């Protein structure tokens, strides 16, 4: 019931208590854990991934009701051996995602250090899944702007809570791409592209999202809802921003747009956005001098969007094209 190598990992069936020791995952291998239902998995060392040619995920854990106790240990992706400024768009192969977490349970207190590109992929789930007190430290990727597409958390799942986490990276802190009942609370995001829903692709539906209590600094965007211009049979519905404190934003404090991968222009109509609110505690956003405060670029948006608790200052005014939605309240124009 102690995993000391990639081959030990296949031998944990029957273990209600697994200890994950530190070791290196050699080139050409992956670490896959399928723990027993309700098992506790406790990390007792750091896991380092030698430079590899495999596609990600390099680490996959999949189980029901798992209790993962990280004890502040590290999954080290050796990302600087791969980073070339091009991420997953071109250039060197980047194993991605680094980690994949599937099923359900509670995952606490570990660090992902220097992922090659996207760090933690979440989903699908079979019950609630909570990630609590995880650090994605890709800060080294800022050097010479070589880290790219280093998303903290990519979520395509239902019934997820991500709380008390820290992300230092070069792309979305979180990107919520699909699923219902997703809560992102009391996290700290710096260096990247902010807190995102999307990009929303054809057939994907994000609903009942709560973005609460987070701090975002030194980022390209504060919060975004982005849908591919071309997406159809897609939607975002029921999003509440509450109590977020954001500053140091370079491009847009808020960008809600159906023109992706562009920020604005000829927005699509097949990924309707509805019921997007800034309520509860104040969401205060300070943007840089050349930044835009708030832009909404809808081809198809509906509802009474209560933005009473949003305050955005700095930079210049954006544009509001909200289609059928009525945006009330707040301070940003
Ligand atoms: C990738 O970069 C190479 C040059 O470094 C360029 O030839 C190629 O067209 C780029 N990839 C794509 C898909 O455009
Ligand atoms: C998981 O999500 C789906 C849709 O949100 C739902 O039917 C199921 O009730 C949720 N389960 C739990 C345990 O929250
Ligand atoms: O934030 C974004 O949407 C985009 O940022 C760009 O810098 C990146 O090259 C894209 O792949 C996408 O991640
Ligand atoms: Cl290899
Ligand atoms: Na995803």
């Amino acid at each position: 019931c102690t995993v000391k190598s990639v081959d030990d990992a296949k031998d944990i069936a029957g273990c209600s208590a697994v200890t994950l020791n530190g070791f290196t995952v050699p080139a050409g291998n992956t670490l896959v854990l399928n723990p027993d239902k309700g098992a506790t998995v406790t990390m007792a060392g750091d896991i380092t991934f030698a430079k590899t040619t495999l596609d990600g995920p390099l680490f996959t854990i999949d189980g029901t009701g798992i209790n993962f106790v990280g004890a502040d240990h590290i999954f080290d992706g050796n990302g600087a051996l791969y980073w070339d400024g091009k991420g997953t768009n071109n250039g060197t192969h980047k194993p991605h995602p680094f980690l994949k977490i599937k099923g359900s349970g509670t995952y606490k207190k570990f660090e992902v250090l220097n992922s090659p590109a996207q760090a933690i992929s979440v989903g699908p789930t079979d019950a609630h899944l909570t990630l609590d007190g995880i650090t994605v430290d890709d800060f080294a990727g800022d050097t010479k702007n070589l880290g790219h597409n280093t998303d903290g958390f990519d979520v395509s799942a239902n019934n997820v809570t991500i709380q008390n986490c820290i992300v230092k990276n070069q792309d979305d802190c979180i990107a919520i791409n699909d699923g219902n009942n997703i809560r992102f609370e009391n996290n700290q995001c710096s260096g990247g592209h902010g807190i995102s829903i999307g990009s929303i692709a054809t057939g994907k539906h994000v609903s009942n999202v709560v973005i609460k209590g987070n701090t975002v600094t030194r980022s390209m965007y504060g919060v975004r809802i982005k849908a591919q211009r071309t997406a159809t049979s897609a939607s975002v519905s029921g999003v509440t921003y509450d109590a977020n404190t954001i500053s140091g934003i370079a491009k847009y404090g808020v960008l809600i747009s159906q023109s992706y991968p562009d920020d604005v222009g000829n927005p699509g109509t097949g990924a309707p956005f509805s019921d997007v609110n800034f309520t509860g505690g104040a969401t205060t956003i300070k943007v840089n001098n050349a930044a835009t405060r708030v832009t909404v670029e809808c081809g198809n948006c509906s509802g009474n969007w209560n933005w009473s608790q949003l305050t955005v200052t700095g930079g210049k005014a954006g544009t509001i094209k909200s289609d059928k939605a009525k945006i009330t309240g707040g301070q940003y124009l």
